């Protein structure tokens, strides 16, 4: 019902905590407070005044499919023009193809605001950004000159076409095919399901990235390639030619995000072009996973944020059960926003700084960003709906939509359980655990440096205790990883949440230390900083102790088989 | 999309765990194994074969309103006739007005199956059961003789009319008026919201129970009385006369249970009759709370049961994450069921055996049954949905409905936060904590008798650790509750989940013991009891440790 962009909290994170204007990463020196302030207030105006009033409209209307045309909710198109016309869909993309090359950290902060105001709307440009990013990374110079300029501005949109009805979690079973043609292109045939924004009338062209097998390649995943398959073939001048052999043949009726079409896509000898290396389609997907995971983590946080604002309004129209509920929401949201943006900052250092240590740490942490933020974020939307009592169960109240939309973020882009197995079964073993050790040194380093201020001990000591639990958990996996992997993998989900709590506890440590220092120097509003110290204390004593529960569930071994 | 009554699990609970054969409560000697098995199979067949296929129909059709007349989902009315005809809506009600006077324990066991098969459908008879109980307990003989026989058989239905647009949480700011009339009735005027089964055509008449203030009476809740307001006035001859001034002016569009109509009820000089005493309406409902709470906790368990069955089906069409997920669901559901049925048994001993120790214990535990089983129950249905992957988010798969329907049980009939505050701010203080102590005595006693040497050490030692956490939690309240009351009551919600876990651990302790016993006695299916043992170990090591997190969140005391 209302969305007020948390620009004050974001501005505090960027400058008091992440210290962006003095970060030596390329592009960060431009992020002066007046600049970031201006950008955030403009994006938050579009969020609160344009996107959010359409949120309930998209839930009420959904999408309609009429002879291969999909009409999104009334108003979505006009808001899509406004967002595009403002340059918002390529804040963080290279200037060569029309982007503004701002740091990904800032694209992510703006994206939280858009996604919270209206998740289903924001996925149209969110999915395009992901598809465009894959073409930037893997495209030939010709492919980037053909597709990126229109995709950066969302004149053209795009999306991924990965899985098939018979596949399941194993895309190495896919039956879609790509037959080489004498003109360099391929002809793609097959059927893809669960395609977000697979079809809609808000853009002149839709650029699909499709996984398919070139006949003759290795069996399973080792034979899958990636293809650019435009809805309308592009002519030499860049104008649109013939309708390509790709159509939405059905839209799904889903639990939520009704404003975002989900289709079955049919490919009937569609013209496409190899993206990346032949038979290395999944390699190409691997390189995109860090940002895709942060993007979905952001969605879950954003749902918690909007639901919490509206629960806090209802409460104000204090009760000790209500106060405890709202403080659980608020301490999670602000800790998770710090975790998200710190993650985004590290992507910038890995990508723009060519820093391999930042790249290793962020790749360890993104499954945690995705799984933890979407699970906790969903739980908070449920708790926010609970604040409304019986009114919370009525759809016109708006709260049910927040949970239902949040629900998909736990599922798509790698189901939370898959993120957990990847964390334990792939990420902990990278480079002899170097980046696991680095995260521990990070936590130990912060505890020892910040501990020189006695006022910080109230925060360093709960974090130290929580960090020993993560340390005790990483051990269980060092042993039983190979002597009883079933026991190791059974604890994966708990390990992901144990790690998640330590990450939020570290961020609360950092925010405590920054707000102490702003109080000691008289900077900023003194009530804001006192409120951060109280909210930090709440997280350390009320939420962080969950690490003991996750540890107990881990150190219990393999489950009974039955 | 499928529902198979868990009659085997229910049967084991009645005879091996709750030991109904040793129970001297009136009626319990009649609960022989062959008797209960026959009852449960018949109810199971109705549940899986009749109500469940209509569950999705209820979700996709909902209810339609056209100037006061409400069309329910296609097929609901025929299912309702079949259930009525079989005597299922007065199983545990008194024979004097048409019931069968079976134990509340068996009606609750039957009720979980109906509710799991189709929650929105089962609420039509369930709300009538609740409305008929309030008339049985507080009604004149004329009122019982006029309304109960038709309500017991569900030829007439019933429902409660309490909160108003500007009230809840505060029912004292109630604006509904009941003006005394010359002829001894009252004229009811006002507006009521969230009225489940407010209007529909599955019954010839609907008996509304309405809270309203008699003018000139006390100022707030103390001025609130309870009234019988029938949709159609009943004439002397016992048939329907005039249409009363009672109208469903709007059907709510809700998150789930679409099949259960929810109305805004408008009262315009509706003819009503005082139920109970003037200005003692809220007090009248205090007496219904133990069974209302248990019935809604039953709804939460029953949603987790049907969701788990279908997630199980889907997982069978090894994976270590999936195995853990399914075992969290299974260990909650089976422990929750034992907790629920143990509560229904104690209602029987209180109500039928006049066991005051069972009354005290069950009155302590019912807010835990309602709040804990509906919270955990909802979480399990979300995890069941998670097993389906992308397909779980497609409405046709059926898993979405299970969570959306479960969501209401945490809200209505007293939101779970109200249940938690009542547990800590009112139940812990009953009779100087006598029942609290008896619960600890019950856990200590079980631990000593089951021993800490044999094959039970597995289960008694974690139960002892969890019990100590509950004692440290109770020490915090008994010692801070009136020093800094905001501090204590902030941790009320954590105390309710802490208590819930200990109750489930005790039930798994009792189940592990009865299954060790049965294995040694060559009784029943051995694989059943070996699975019981492994599920108990799981609960003790994977779910019971949550008491430590709840204790920490209590001992941190007051919040900013």
């Amino acid at each position: 019902t209302r969305y007020t962009a948390p620009t004050q909290d974001i501005q505090y994170l960027l400058h008091d905590v992440l210290d962006v204007a003095n970060d030596p990463t390329p592009g960060y020196a431009e992020l002066e407070p007046d600049f970031t302030s201006a950008v955030l207030e403009e994006a938050g105006k579009i969020a609160g005044e344009v996107l959010h009033p359409l949120n309930a409209v998209g839930d009420q209307e959904g999408c309609v499919l009429e002879n291969g045309v999909v009409r999104p909710p009334k108003g979505f198109k006009e808001a899509f023009d406004q967002v595009r016309e403002g340059g918002w869909t390529a804040l963080d993309l290279p200037e060569q193809y029309g982007g503004q090359n701002m740091p990904y950290l800032l694209g992510t902060a703006v994206g939280e605001m858009f996604s919270g105001a209206n998740q289903a709307f924001t996925m149209y440009q969110g999915l395009t950004h992901g598809a465009a990013s894959a073409i930037l990374v893997h495209g030939t110079d010709q492919q980037k000159d053909t597709y990126l300029p229109k995709m950066f501005s969302c004149d053209w949109t795009g999306t991924m076409n990965l899985t098939e009805p018979h596949c399941g979690t194993d895309l190495g079973l896919m039956r879609s095919k790509a037959v080489p043609q004498d003109d360099g292109s391929y002809a793609i045939s097959g059927q893809k399901i669960f395609i977000s924004a697979g079809e809609h009338d808000m853009a002149e062209n839709i650029i699909h990235l499709v996984l398919a097998k070139i006949p003759g390649g290795p069996e399973g995943i080792k034979g899958v390639s990636l293809f650019i398959v435009p809805k309308f073939l592009v002519k030499e001048d860049g104008s649109l030619g013939e309708r390509n052999g790709v159509k939405c043949s059905k839209i799904e009726e889903k639990m939520g995000i009704h404003g975002n079409s989900t289709c079955v896509m049919d490919y009937d000898g569609a013209k496409g072009w190899l993206l990346g290396e032949e038979h290395k389609g999944m390699r190409a997907m691997f390189t995109m996973m860090n940002e895709a995971r942060i993007g979905v983590g952001m969605q879950g946080l954003a749902q918690a944020e909007v639901a919490y604002q509206n629960a806090l309004d209802y409460a104000r129209d204090v009760h000790p059960d209500i106060r405890r509920n709202l403080l659980d929401q608020k301490s999670f949201i602000e800790g998770a926003r710090a975790f998200l943006l710190w993650g985004a900052q590290m992507i910038d250092r890995a990508e723009r700084g060519k820093d391999e240590a930042a790249h290793g740490m962020v790749s360890l942490l993104t499954p945690v960003i995705k799984g933890f933020l979407t699970d906790e974020g969903y739980d908070m939307t449920v708790q926010a709906q609970q604040v409304y009592g019986g009114h919370g169960y009525i759809e016109e109240t708006g709260m049910s939509q927040f949970t239902r939309d949040a629900r998909i973020a736990m599922i798509y882009e790698g189901a939370n359980g898959v993120q957990a197995l990847d964390l334990v079964g792939r990420k902990l073993a990278q480079d002899g655990g170097k980046h696991v050790m680095a995260f521990f040194d990070l936590v130990k380093g912060f505890i020892k440096e910040a501990g020189t201020d006695g006022a910080m001990a109230e925060f360093t000591e709960p974090l130290k205790s929580a960090s020993k639990d993560l340390q005790s958990a990483g051990m269980f996996f060092m042993q039983n990883g190979m002597k009883n992997p079933n026991a190791a993998l059974a604890g994966s989900y708990d390990f992901m949440h144990l790690f998640g709590h330590v990450c939020l506890g570290l961020m609360w440590g950092r925010m405590a230390e920054a707000s102490l220092k702003a109080l000691a120097e008289g900077r900023g509003d003194a009530n804001f900083h006192e409120t951060k110290l109280a909210t930090a204390r709440f997280y350390m004593t009320r939420r962080l102790p969950a690490t003991k529960l996750h540890l107990a569930r881990i150190e219990s071994g393999a489950d009974p088989v039955m």
